[PDB]
């Protein structure tokens, strides 16, 4: 089920919310830049469509979390999300944690790092979740994607060639349900998004996984060491779904060179529900 | 054994030859802009270091072959190299006919999309099969590689780890032994020179295999769409060295949206030798 254009109107997915809350998530890691056009962008929901956001902040040292505090979200720590556990690195720790710390029925999260964010985004998101049946999963997709498109996409064909249909498997935004979230583990780091979808479809399989349209994304763009970094770890988490031993060999990059490796994990965080 | 920076002479390395050949093959498929300045760049080392030098057409319809002609080269099409077979699609199939249409003892390749190659390419390849001891692979590196740093490399720490030193797995650049390219199957497609690489070190162990550096390439660069399908069979062909079963599903991309899946093979050509 592919919503190319949404159109229920927020007091319509109110209304369809039937005592079921939403929380909203946004993970940031330095993102001062952008971090307050997110915050504003949602806040003019809650209290209403959106009965909780915050701001995961994931260990910055610039003024994210000042200027998020500035746009009156609530911030939390790592460390305040799960106090009694010590923090590893990593994007997929954070969503983790993230868990802990909100109670919604429904889970939301956008990335941080997004320029000038439509507001419709979350309403959009939601709208399969509260209108649909046996949706779980909303997976966004939008109108330059290096790692999607040579990594994560052809290896899904590879492997499970059933996920083909899904544009943007990678993709920062998406909502689902509290139950299938905290009843599924977290991959480490940029692995996190690949392992939700591959163990949902494994899971419930592509009748309880939606994608829809958000437009365009600006973010943007980063430099290809650090996406050599981001496509190891999808790989790792991608080859351990599909019942393949990973080396648990880092990347190396030669920048006459000099060498650099960066850190892979095989490592996930279990399902939030056994640290009830 | 990685040699930053070549010194032999031309006249070094011809007095090194001892009896041995030397054929050089220039693949091509459309590359009418770029030919003329490669085969002039490797030409005046015909009848001294190269025996041979042969251009194989791969199917060109712009004008590689007359221009290809007018520089001097023997051209070759797919069909010339190995008549009685029918011919395939993709790159792994020419450079496998291309062993059947020369008689080198050692056989160099050289994309003929390179952007004014330097003239001691083929020497600086053939260094080490010359003047080393085991050496029967050589593959190039130099100093944007979005297959390369992306897929393939991770994809090797991951699955190969051993080979992760090696700096351009796909480098269209290298020479190896007939006896060792007559004796290894052909991947399909652009997973060909992947293929070669795991294959050689699989059977004979890093000591048979060095790079060298060339410098910098100038080539190129090409449209995403066309890198998602090399990626796919690189990844293809990977996957299968490494015992793991591919879907032999092809990638699809969406372009609303209109759909596209593009070819992907799981058969490798033999060894050359069974077609003695």
């Amino acid at each position: 089920t592919t919503w190319h254009r949404p159109g229920w109107t927020i007091g319509e997915l109110e209304a369809a919310k039937a005592g079921r809350t939403i929380s909203v998530v946004l993970p940031a890691l330095n993102e001062e830049a952008t971090i307050e056009s997110v915050i504003d962008s949602i806040s003019p929901l809650v209290d209403g469509l959106v009965d909780e956001l915050i701001v995961l902040d994931s260990g910055s040292t610039d003024d994210t979390e000042i200027r998020a505090i500035a746009s009156g979200a609530r911030v939390v720590s790592r460390e305040q999300a799960l106090p009694e556990v010590p923090v590893r690195p990593g994007k997929g720790e954070a969503l983790w944690r993230s868990l802990a710390a909100t109670s919604g029925d429904i889970v939301v999260f956008i990335d941080s790092d997004l320029i000038n964010p439509h507001p419709l985004f979350v309403p959009w998101l939601v709208g399969p979740l509260l209108t649909g049946e046996g949706i779980q999963l909303v997976k966004s997709f939008y109108r330059g994607g290096r790692v999607t498109e040579l990594v994560a996409r052809p290896l899904l064909a590879a492997l499970r060639p059933e996920l083909g249909c899904v544009l943007q498997p990678l993709s920062g935004e998406y909502a689902a349900s509290r139950e299938l979230l905290t009843s599924l583990p977290f991959a480490p780091g940029y692995g996190v998004e690949i392992g939700l979808l591959i163990d949902t479809f494994d899971r419930l399989g592509l009748d309880a996984i939606a994608q829809v349209n958000l437009g365009v994304r600006a973010h943007r763009n980063r430099p290809l060491d650090e996406l050599g970094a981001m496509s190891r770890q999808v790989i790792a988490t991608l080859l351990s779904r599909c019942g393949i031993p990973d080396s648990g060999v880092g990347l190396t990059q030669f920048l006459d060179y000099t060498r650099h490796t960066w850190p892979v994990s095989l490592v996930d965080r279990p399902p939030m529900k056994v640290m009830r």
